[PDB]
């Protein structure tokens, strides 16, 4: 099967790398990011955020939801387009598919 937890890691990589302060938003706050996955508010971040992946494909995911559930953390369309880019690097270095289609559905309610 789509390895979509290593996806996931490298995604938190390629975005926490591009803007560090979003980091800060999150219970993981201040870790190193090669520490990461040893940390535990990462990891319960990083299950969830496969398993919308997985809902997103197996289309039980709830877009309007999420992205209300992030404008409650005042994070809107600028923060979501360059998720989109780090997103698909990490789908890119794990021969998986893009979910470019998954974060515009996202971005329809942003
Ligand atoms: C590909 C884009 C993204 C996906 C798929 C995604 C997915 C998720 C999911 C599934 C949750 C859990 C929500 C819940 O528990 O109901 C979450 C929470 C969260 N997201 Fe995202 N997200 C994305 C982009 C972003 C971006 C760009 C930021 C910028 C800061 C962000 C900040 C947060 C924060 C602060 C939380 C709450 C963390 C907590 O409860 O400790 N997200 N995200």
């Amino acid at each position: 099967m789509v390895n979509w937890a290593a996806v996931v890691d490298d995604f938190y990589q390629e975005l926490f790398k591009a803007h560090p302060e979003y980091q800060n938003k999150f219970g993981f706050k201040g870790v190193a990011l090669g520490s990461l996955k040893g940390n535990a508010a990462y990891k319960t971040q990083a299950g969830k955020t496969v398993d919308y992946i997985n809902a997103a494909i197996g289309g039980s995911a709830d877009a309007a939801g999420l992205a209300s559930r992030h404008k409650g953390r005042n994070v809107g369309s600028a923060e979501f387009h360059n998720a989109k880019a780090c997103l698909a690097k990490a789908c890119s270095a794990h021969g998986a598919p893009d979910l470019g289609f998954a974060i515009d559905d996202i971005l329809s309610h942003l």
